[PDB]
């Protein structure tokens, strides 16, 4: 595989390491949201340490409201975070 | 550095990559676009050959017109194509 889609599959690989964790196999509730940003997102993220930016940060990303963070919305999150850090950066 | 944050940095970096090729620096026109998928994206598209093909897909992704793709129109691409990936290995 290329660079970007060994990139894909590790997107596809880190969503499904969370979501299988409890509940629906295939969605991040709010523990295993907050533990996916703690372990894999800590050189972008501010660890997270309170049940409020847990909270706030679930009802950012979960756009049809079942509480629950799926697939779709994984994957803006994602495009969020990289977002983010693109821009971070420029311009020099 | 998590496979995550990897991911993360290999998305940007390849978009820059072509982006920086050729006119504005900073978004994939048609031809910079082509190459990427041909050679980035060898194994989850079919090679695109054709110049319909080539349009049809920049048309697609260009939500707001300008004739190019910008890093948000980009990572909308590698959500649609992250996103076929998932469901071709499922069911
Ligand atoms: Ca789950
Ligand atoms: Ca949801
Ligand atoms: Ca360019
Ligand atoms: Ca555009
Ligand atoms: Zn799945
Ligand atoms: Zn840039």
């Amino acid at each position: 595989m290329s660079e970007l889609e060994k990139a894909m599959v590790a997107l596809i690989d880190v969503f499904h390491q969370y979501s299988g964790r409890e509940g629906d196999k295939h969605k991040l509730k709010k523990s295993e949201l907050k533990e996916l940003i703690n372990n894999e997102l800590s050189h972008f993220l501010e660890e997270i340490k309170e049940q409020e930016v847990v909270d706030k940060v679930m009802e950012t990303l979960d756009n049809d409201g079942d509480g629950e963070c799926d697939f779709q919305e994984f994957m803006a999150f994602v495009a969020m975070v990289t977002t983010a850090c693109h821009e971070f950066f420029e311009h020099e």
